């Protein structure tokens, strides 16, 4: 009973979370997951400010109201070579990664590791936060409040 959460640097408090190495998060699960990091789904304005501080990924993830990819450098295989906050328009499917916003994070680029899941609740799952540098933090608990996500 294990969940891996790969996380990035934070940029103006915004970061990306990929669950179990695949697109696997629903919109309801994403809100609950960010809540476990004392965070919320970013607004489009919060995401645009994060982009301006250096944030880019090559993965679709939820923000409030849309599914996006923040892009700085044009790359043919990331958001069809677009720059800026690329908004997904047409898709058949509902599962993606998520972005989260922590208002207590530093204002600009914070590439230190994440070493806690401060607001997870009691539960049976071994949840492991995996940083890009490989460092890991694990705790037994749960964050999903909707039975359909479990
Ligand atoms: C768990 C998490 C995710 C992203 C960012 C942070 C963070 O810098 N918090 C500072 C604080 O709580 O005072 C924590």
């Amino acid at each position: 009973n294990q969940i891996d959460l790969n996380v990035t640097c934070r940029y103006a408090g915004v970061f990306h979370v990929e669950k179990n190495g695949r697109y696997s998060i629903s919109r309801t699960e994403a809100a609950d997951l960010c809540q476990a990091f004392n965070s919320t789904l970013p607004t489009m304005d919060q995401m645009k400010l994060a982009l301006s501080k250096g944030f880019e990924t090559c993965r679709y993830g939820f923000i409030e109201g849309n599914v996006v990819i923040p892009r700085i450098h044009p790359n043919a295989i990331c958001a069809a070579n677009h720059t800026g906050v690329y908004i997904l328009v047409t898709s058949n499917t509902s599962h993606y990664d998520t972005y989260c916003f922590n208002a207590s994070a530093p204002p600009e680029e914070d590439c230190t590791s994440v070493t806690d899941l401060p607001n997870s609740f009691d539960g049976p799952v071994t949840i492991t936060i995996v940083n890009r540098d490989g460092t890991r933090y694990s705790k037994k608990g749960e964050y999903r409040t909707h039975q359909e996500d479990i």
